[PDB]
RNA sequence: GGGCAAUGUGACUGCAUCAGCAGUCACAUUGCCCAAG
RNA sequence: CUUGGGCAAUGUGACUGCUGAUGCAGUCACAUUGCCC
C-alpha cells in the first residue's frame, strides 16, 4: 500500500525508514519560482553494508516532474565497485510549461502549478532506510549561456561539484543568435570526471535504437581540461544544446592511482563559454606564405638563368615507381572516409587535438595544424620542376640525380598530404603518418649522396626505403603499450647501422683512410642515440624513428662534405651558406618537433590535460613551427646536395673521386 | 495532489482521465501467481490529433515493480513519425522473491495544464516464447514455427547458459513478411534502456534490423563473460534504418517469425579442409615430369634484391593492418552488427564467424609459393629462346600470395570500409599476364610495370567505392574503361607497324570485346558494382591470350602438348571460376537489413558456399593461366633471339 | 576479532559578509486611432 | 488641448528565494593511543 508524503519546498534531507512492500511517493509543489531550475536528486542507503549479500537492485527512486524523468536503480555497479548512492538531473520546466500570464500572480481564472513526483521502491521483504537529497540549481546557473550585446565569453569560477551533485547548462542558439561555440573546462585537482553534451530534444539516460552508431551525444573524460566545439553545421542542425558535467568515483578510465575519498571528493571546475564568429585567417597565413617564399630567392642567381642558357621518356615514365604513392594516399582516403562518415560529436570525442589554441576554420578544428603544411607542398612541387627543367653532356660532371630528385619532390608533397590528413583527426589509429615521409626523404638524400659518384641512382631504392619506414612505424605503433618497444627499436636500429657499415666496407676495400673513421663515427653516434632513446623518458615513441633517420641523414651528408673537402675539391660559397642554413634549419625543426608531447600510452583524459599555448599571432603553436621549419630544412638540404657537386661539371667522368 | 488507484488482476485495459496538474499512481498487487511472467505496460493518448500542436512530451508513465523499472515519455518520436503509443517490458520477479507480496507502481504524470485522457494496457508472456531455451540431455537444436510478433506484443527470451551448460550458441530467425523488425540482446545483469557513463564505450547490446533474416552468434568469450543472456525481437515502427521508403510505413501489422536455437560445440573441419588441399594438389600433376626434371638436368643478386619493387606489398599489408585493428578493438557485441557475412554458409571456427571463406584462401598462398620458386629455380641459352620471364613471375607469385592476405581478412568480416580488397589483387594478376606476354619477345619485362598497374587498379577500386552510393557510377566505369582500352589498342599499332592483317584485326577485338562488356553491365543490373572492374580485367587477359595463343600459331609456330592441355583448362577454370564469383550479390548500396536477408545455402559438404569456391577456383585459373604463359613458347627454346618473329 | 574517548582528514544540514537570477506591488514618460462634446 | 481607461518596454528602487566563496559552531565516516570482561 502506497504512502504519499508531502515534501516541503525548503527541506533537502528526507530520511524515511521505508517499510516492507511499501512504496513511498514524495511530492513537491512546483511554482512560478522553478522555471529553468535544474532539479537534481540524490538517494542513498543507510548502513549500506547490511545488504552486502543481496545482489542487483535494492532501492528504486524514479524522479519525475512532467517534462522529464529518470530512475536510480541503487546500488549502482561500476567496473571497479558498487556504490550505494548516485545523483541524476532533470530537464527543468520552462515558462511555457505552466502557462503565460499577464499580472495578479495567478489572478484566479486558472490555478496551474506543476508537481515533482519522487517515487521509492524495494525488492526486499525487509525494511530499508534511504536519504533522498533533493536540491536545485536556480536559473542563475542553468540557462546561464545567455549573452548580452557585445559580449563573447562568459566565465564562471570554481563551480564546486561532487559525485552526487553534477552541473548542467542550456545552450540555445537560435533563440540567442549564435554561430560557433567553444567551451573550456579548467580544473586543478586530478579527479576524473565526464563532460557530456546532448541536443535539447534528446535525453542522456535513455538508451537509443542502435545507439553506438545513432549517437549525437559526446562524452569526454577529463581531469585538468576538456574542450568542446559546436561547429556551424552542428548548430544549424540541432539549434540547442545541453551541456552537462557529471563526475565519477574512481580514476579507472582516467588513471591508475585512485583518489582516496570514494565518491566523496569535491573537485573545482571553471568554464569558458566563448561565442566565436567565422573568420578566414588571411593575415596569419600572410606572414607564413611570404616567409615560405623568401628562401626561393636561391633560384634567381643560379637556376632560372641556367634554364635560359638552354633556350626514352616513355621508358622512364613507365619505370618510375609510382606505387610509392599508395601508402599515403590510402591512409588519407581512409582518414577522410572515417572523418566525414562520423557523427558530429564522435569527432570531438575521438580527435585529440591541441585544443589549447587549435584555431578552427569552419568544419575543421585545427586550421593552423593543417595549412601550415603548405610549406612542404610548395617546396615539393619545386623539385619536381627543377629536375625536369634542367635534365640536360653525359661525359663530364657526376651522374644525373634526376629521378631521385623527382622522388624527393613527390615525397615532399606526400608529406604534406599525410600531415594534413593526420592533423584532421589525430586519434591513435594504427598508423601515424606524420613524419614517415620526412623519414623517407631523409633516407633518399642519403641514397642520392651514396650513389651520385657511382651511377645514376635508381628510384627503385625508394621501394625498400619506404617498406622499411612503413613497417618500422606500424611496429612502433602496435608495440607501444608494452615495455620492450624501445628495445625493439634499439635492436632494429643496430641491425640497420651494422648493415650500412658492411655495405660501406664491401664497396671500397676497407681503406683506413675512410672506413676506419667512418664506421667508428657512425657506430659511436648511433650508440649514443640508442642510449638517449632507450634510457630517457623524453623521446616518445613517435619521435625516435624520425630522430634516428634525420640523424643518419645529417651524419652521412656531413661525411660527404668532409670527404669532398679532404680530397681538396672546391665547395662554392653558396654551397657553404646552404649547408649552414640547412644545419640550423634542421636544428630549429628539432627543437620544435621535440615538444610534440603526444603519446597514446596514456589514457584519454591524460592526453586532453595537455595544453601547450601558441606563440605568434594566436595562430602559430609549436607543432606548426615544426611543420614550417621542417619544410625549410628539407629545401635547404636538397639545395645543398644539388649544389655541392656543381663545381665539378667541368671534370671528366673518369678522374672523379669515387666515394 | 496524487490519486491512488488499486487495480486487481482482472483489468487489462485501464482507461482513466487526468485532471490538471494531477498525478495518478496505480498498483496491481503481485503474488506467486506472477513469477516469471514477462509483462508489458503500454500507454496511449486518446484524441491524439487534438494535441498535435503541443511540442515535446505529454505523459510520463513510469512503470516500476522493484526489480525492473522503466519510463514512457509519450509520444515517443521517430525520424519519420510520432507514435502516440508505446510499450516496454519488465524483467519478471524471481522465485526467490517469495502476508508477503510484491507490487507494481505505475506513476502517470502530465505536463499539460489542460486535462488529458489516457489508457493503460498490461500484457503477459510466459511458459512459451520465454523460458523456452531449456535444453534436454544431448539436445543441440530447438525450434519454433510461425511465432506471432506484433508491435503490441514483442517476444522475449531468456538464455541461462550457466545452468544449460553451453559453450557456443547460435540463433537464427527465418521469416517471410517484408516487415521491419529489431533484435536486441543484453547481458543478464544489464537492462535495455538504461545508459551510464561511457555506456556506448561498453555497449554490449546488439541491434540487428532484420526484414527477412538475422543471426546471433554467442561466442566462447561471450558466454564466459556474462553467463546469462536476454533476447527480444521487437517491431520497429518505421522502415528508415531497415528499408528505403515510406511505402506502407503507416501500419501496426502482425508478423510471423521462426527460430532455430543451435547449441554448437567448437570443432575443426578436418574432413572438408583436407578434401580441399588434396583438390589443390592434384591439378599440380603438370609439374611432375617437367619443371623438377630440368633442374636435375641443370645441376645482380645484391642489386636486384634492391631494384625489385617491394613497395607494391604495402597497398595490402597496410589495409589488412587495419581490418585487424578494427576486428580486435571492436566490442564483443559490435561484431555481430557491423560484419555482414552470408550466414547460410558461414561455418565458424574458434572465434571467427566464417572459416569457410578464410581457410579456402589457402589455395592462393599455396599457389603462390610455387610461382615464387618455380620461377627463381627455373632460369639457370641466354641468347636462345624468348627472354627469361623469371623476375616478373616473382611478382605474379607475390601478388598471388598477397591476394591470400587482402582476401582472407576481408572475409574476417566485411564492413563497408572505403577499400574492398577482395578482387583488387586478382585484377592485377590478370593484368600482369598481359604485360608479361606483351614484352615477352622484346626484352626481359621489368617488374616495375606494376608500379603503374597497381595504382591503376587501386584507384579504380577506390573510385568505385567512393561513388558507390550515387546513381551515375556505372557511367564512370564506362569512361575510365574506354580510355585505357583505347590506349592499349593505340599502344599496339605504334609498336608493330600498323599491319592491318595483324593490328586492324587486333583492335577489332578490344573494340568489340570491351564494348560488348560495357553494355552488358551499363544497361543490365546483374553485374553488381564491385564485380565489374574484375570482369573487365580477366577479359582483357583472356582476349590477350586467345590472341597470343593465335599470333603464335598464326605465324606458323608449334605449341607443345602440355601447353595445349594447360591453357585449355584455364579457359575451363576462368569460366567456372566466374560463375561462382557471378553470385556474390554483396551490394553495399542497399540497407543494412536486406544485406542480411541474403542466404545462399552451402553447395558441397555443408562447408562450401558459392562465394567460397570463387576463392578456390580463382586459384586454378590463377595457376593454369600461369603455367600456360611459361610453357607456351618452350618450343622456341632452341631458336636464337634473332630468328624469332616479334609481336 | 569488539566498543568507547581523543588525533587528524573527507563529506553534510541548517546561521552569519558578497555575487548573478527570478518573482511581487507601486512610480514616471511616451505615442496611438476609433467614440463623443 | 485636458482628463478617464488600454498597450508596451526601457530603466528606478522595495521585498522574497536559489546557487557558488571566506570564516562560525555542530552531526556522519576512516587510521593511532589508552581501557575492558
Ligand atoms: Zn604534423
Ligand atoms: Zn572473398
Amino acid at each position: 500500500s502506497v504512502l504519499v508524503f508531502e515534501i516541503s519546498s525548503k527541506m533537502k534531507m528526507i530520511e524515511k525508514k521505508l517499510e516492507a512492500n511499501t512504496v513511498h511517493v514524495l511530492r513537491l509543489e512546483l511554482d512560478q519560482s522553478f522555471i529553468l531550475d535544474l532539479t537534481k536528486v540524490a538517494a542513498e542507503i543507510v548502513d549500506s553494508s547490511k545488504y552486502s549479500k543481496e545482489d542487483g537492485v535494492i532501492l528504486e527512486v524514479t524522479v519525475s516532474n512532467g517534462r522529464d524523468s529518470f530512475l536510480l536503480k541503487l546500488p549502482t555497479v561500476y567496473p571497479n565497485l558498487k556504490l550505494y548512492t548516485d545523483g541524476k538531473l532533470l530537464n527543468p520546466l520552462v515558462e511555457q510549461d505552466f502557462g503565460a500570464h499577464r499580472k495578479r500572480h495567478r489572478i484566479g481564472d486558472p490555478h496551474f502549478h506543476q508537481n515533482l513526483i519522487v517515487t521509492v521502491q524495494s525488492r526486499l521483504n525487509a525494511d530499508i532506510d534511504y536519504r533522498l537529497h533533493v536540491t536545485h540549481l536556480d536559473r542563475a546557473q542553468y540557462d546561464f549561456l545567455k549573452f548580452k550585446t557585445g559580449q563573447t565569453t562568459k566565465t564562471l569560477s570554481n563551480q564546486k561539484l561532487t559525485f552526487v551533485k553534477p552541473i548542467g547548462f542550456f545552450l540555445n542558439c537560435s533563440e540567442q543568435n549564435i554561430s560557433q561555440f567553444h567551451v573550456t573546462l579548467y580544473s586543478e585537482d586530478d579527479i576524473c570526471a565526464n563532460l557530456i553534451t546532448v541536443p535539447a530534444n534528446e535525453s542522456i539516460y535513455d538508451r537509443s535504437v542502435i545507439s553506438d552508431k545513432t549517437h549525437n551525444r559526446r562524452v569526454l573524460s577529463f581531469t585538468k581540461r576538456a574542450d568542446i566545439f559546436f561547429t556551424e553545421t552542428e548548430i544549424s542542425m540541432f539549434k540547442s544544446f545541453r551541456i552537462f558535467v557529471f563526475i565519477a568515483p574512481d580514476d579507472s578510465g582516467c588513471s591508475t592511482n585512485t583518489s582516496r575519498k570514494s565518491f566523496n571528493e569535491k573537485k573545482k571546475i571553471s568554464f569558458e563559454f566563448k561565442k566565436l564568429e567565422n573568420q578566414s585567417y588571411a593575415v596569419p597565413t600572410a606572414l607564413m606564405m611570404i616567409f615560405l617564399t623568401t628562401p626561393c630567392l636561391l633560384f634567381l642567381p643560379i637556376v632560372i638563368n641556367i634554364i635560359k642558357n638552354s633556350r626514352s621518356l616513355h621508358g622512364q615514365m613507365l619505370q618510375y615507381p609510382v606505387a610509392i604513392i599508395l601508402p599515403v594516399l590510402m591512409h588519407t582516403a581512409i582518414e577522410f572516409h572515417k572523418w566525414t562518415t562520423s557523427t558530429m560529436a564522435n569527432r570531438d570525442e575521438m580527435c585529440f587535438h591541441n585544443h589549447a589554441c587549435a584555431r578552427p576554420l569552419g568544419e575543421l578544428r585545427a586550421w593552423n595544424n593543417i595549412i601550415t603544411n603548405i610549406g612542404y607542398t610548395l617546396y615539393g612541387a619545386i623539385f619536381i620542376v627543377l629536375s625536369i627543367c634542367r635534365r640536360g653532356s653525359h661525359v663530364f660532371g657526376t651522374y644525373e640525380c634526376t629521378l631521385l630528385d623527382v622522388t624527393i619532390g613527390v615525397f615532399m608533397v606526400l608529406q604534406s598530404i599525410a600531415s594534413a590528413t593526420y592533423h584532421i583527426c589525430p586519434s591513435d589509429v594504427a598508423f601515424q603518418f606524420d613524419t614517415p615521409c620526412i623519414q623517407v626523404i631523409c633516407g633518399l638524400l642519403m641514397v642520392r649522396q651514396w650513389f651520385v659518384r657511382h651511377e645514376s641512382p635508381s628510384p627503385a631504392y625508394t621501394n625498400i626505403l619506404l617498406v622499411g619506414v612503413v613497417s618500422l612505424n606500424f611496429l612502433i605503433s602496435a608495440f607501444s603499450k608494452t615495455s620492450y618497444v624501445r628495445f625493439i627499436i634499439a635492436v632494429i636500429h643496430v641491425i640497420v647501422v651494422g648493415s650500412i657499415c658492411l655495405a660501406k666496407e664491401r664497396s671500397l676495400g676497407s681503406e683506413k683512410l675512410k672506413t676506419r673513421f667512418f664506421i667508428m663515427a657512425f657506430s659511436m653516434g648511433n650508440f649514443a642515440a640508442i642510449v638517449m632513446y632507450l634510457t630517457l623518458s623524453a623521446f616518445h615513441l613517435n619521435q625516435i624513428a624520425t630522430y634516428c633517420f634525420i640523424i643518419n641523414c645529417i651524419m652521412y651528408l656531413m661525411y660527404y662534405g668532409c670527404m669532398k673537402v679532404l680530397h681538396s675539391e672546391r665547395i662554392t660559397s653558396k654551397a657553404k651558406l646552404c649547408g649552414a642554413l640547412s644545419l640550423l634549419a634542421w636544428a630549429v625543426a628539432g627543437f620544435f618537433f621535440f615538444q610534440d608531447d603526444t603519446d597514446w600510452t596514456r589514457s584519454a583524459a591524460a592526453s586532453r590535460a595537455l595544453n601547450k599555448p601558441c606563440l605568434l599571432l594566436g595562430f602559430f603553436g609549436s607543432h606548426d613551427l615544426w611543420h614550417i621549419f621542417g619544410a625549410l630544412a628539407g629545401l635547404f638540404t636538397f639545395i645543398f646536395v644539388s649544389f655541392v657537386d656543381d663545381d665539378l661539371i667541368n671534370t671528366r667522368k673518369t678522374s672523379i673521386n669515387i666515394f
